[PDB]
């Protein structure tokens, strides 16, 4: 604790300048952050640092904690409840579930009843190891009935598979914002009672006084940050 | 004997994120009429052991390239599809079809796909001399559309995710200005389940619904 | 399958008569089950089946799939997923979960704010393998921060502990009922979005058609189910 | 050294269901103003091994009968409680002092309580000839207060819950007819421990609130 803090402090920093750095950033995130985050962190760093590069990973590949004790990997975002002690932390938003149909549904009501939510067909996503993967568990436990006519384990065809068909997906708010426009898809308010979960942005300890990962970070805060 | 119109019975499918986004809208679209009440779930070739889920019955089908399913499984071509460009629509100077010199002095969106078909890219680009400014790579290819959209990246893609992608997100393509080689799309199923009526059946759905022999 | 559910069948089955029975049955149920249930069971069979015998027990307790088969344990309540194939199920209700606290707390509002939810002190319940052991990760998956005090195993002290404290609890509603007047108690909705877990009477398929079981259910079914 | 009013430490005291409902409510209330920022957190004996729990300092505390602590523990008598018989108020029939004859006549709650001093009581009634109707077995002690609230059944119970539950659900006590042994419940430490500071202030907090030497 003590030798590493004194440590981590009366070592030079190295400076950065936006406009000149070609440093790689490396940021943790899931499938739903990749797509939530990266076309406006994209479009923004186009006008603000033009000649870095930015490379994102899934939590679950290689180790975070010890790649981000190293300086591998210089932010993380999404639950991750397994990063404690050495890390900061730091509240984006929380993700509010919502039920996402094609706009031209022959049934599909918004605000749709919990009744027809369990009459109608579903597509379910897995989503293992994340927040969005407790909600099968959690509707099961609410005896919500849920004809479940196709299941797969990540989000990349929901858009696409809703279009086509009169299947119905419980989703995260923001992927469907995502979503909606692109694939001609209308949301209601979910007629279950499902928590929101949290979404932090989370750095080790180390990097805490990098300019560098301090102007990401605030980057971060600008752009996602509702509160 | 196995019934369609009547089947309750769960296929269990895996195929890449390319193949789930471009296999499973016009698959379900066909069983809604089809086969109404069976259930279809799917999973990614990497998850579990696939060649002993299939051989056990865990799994039905496979897509994909898949070079490991030699013994035990029998195969059918479904398409070929090529590498293809992909930029926004109103991209202010990317051109279709676009030449090798814009192509690197443009930016991109790298998507690595590693164990796949896809992650063999960039190292054949790296090998041809095709120098490229990787502003983002990312693992796989879901934020690909929307990143196009709001960007002037480029990206390097499979022709049947462009598919499923220019109206969406508002992008055109282009045929690749480098050599890069086709991808095989292949069916797979174990060779004990060559003759069961049910795999049979799904089987024969993919072929007349994606193949693009005749 | 088949040679089981025509043996089970073609066997003469034993009458009942609810005022002459002499028999035990044995319910699954958990701690708060157990003390919603019994209650106005017990008054129930004072009237109704005045000689039988009831005893109760936890369902991780013994092997409960098996000891059902056998007719060891008679009725199950609860959530109880692993009980499937080869077992009849029917929901009698959903538990809503709610906020407890005592009637003259300092601070404490009705309905409270999910803010002074998090400055206020709490007392958690772990409730391990149940649905109501999933509300402390509900809470945190949600980035809803708790200043957790004390924490018990079960709920046994909650009443009493509420009485003497400013401590605030997160309990089942019928739970909060059975509480509020012994122990000077008042509720408020959650602020947090909370799901609901079903409550369901559970018998094996063996005993779908034994006359004792058949009128233990239909009155569980008479006194709790709202539907 | 360790202050109170500072200290930010979380104890984890082993306790029965009894101990838990009778401990915990006046704790909490001489906590809040004397250790306001202390975390604690309770569980039962026969969770996890306590014996190899308290000698690692995951359970600084046990409360209870537990004859299994023997070497390696201090301990301390706290009080012993008399087992009471318990109904509610405007019961019908029964009496206080109640008799033995009343007692056999009327119909009961147990509870089993297993692996705990409160589960020797169906035996030791049993052998002393004592007949029991007993119309309801519950395992645990959770559902007695509302259950002889709502019902005509007695319960043999220890005074100290009995003392939790009087006034709450509208029930009164007798002296018990049979003759039941008394509970002695300690206070145990691991040897470890014994002058670690935060224990013992809490062992004297305990002693302060719970003991009934003086």
């Amino acid at each position: 604790y003590a030798l590493n803090t004194l440590q981590t402090a009366l070592t030079t920093r190295d400076s950065f300048d936006p406009f000149a750095s070609t440093r790689t950033f490396n940021l943790a995130m899931t499938d739903i952050g990749e797509m939530y985050f990266m076309p406006p962190l994209m479009e923004a760093l186009a006008q603000r640092a033009p000649h870095i590069q930015i490379s994102t990973l899934r939590p679950n590949a290689g180790n975070l904690s010890e790649d981000m004790e190293s300086g591998a990997v210089d932010l993380a975002l999404g639950l991750l409840p397994e990063l404690q002690t050495g890390f900061f932390q730091r509240r984006l938003f929380r993700h509010r579930y919502v039920c996402m149909f094609r706009k031209d549904h022959p049934s599909a009501k918004s605000p749709m009843s919990l009744k027809q939510f369990s009459e109608l067909e579903h597509v379910g996503v897995v989503a293992l190891n994340t927040g969005h993967g407790e909600v099968d568990g959690l509707l099961e436990r609410a005896g919500i009935k849920r004809r479940m006519r196709l299941v797969v384990p990540h989000f990349i065809a929901i858009g696409p598979i809703l279009h086509s068909t009169d299947l119905i997906a419980t989703v995260p708010e923001r992927f469907a914002v995502r979503c909606e426009v692109p694939f001609g898809l209308t949301t209601s308010p979910h007629p279950a009672k499902l928590p929101d979960i949290a979404i932090n942005l989370f750095w080790h300890a180390k990097y805490n006084r990098d300019p560098g990962n301090m102007w990401l970070r605030q980057l971060f805060v600008e752009l996602f940050s509702e509160a």
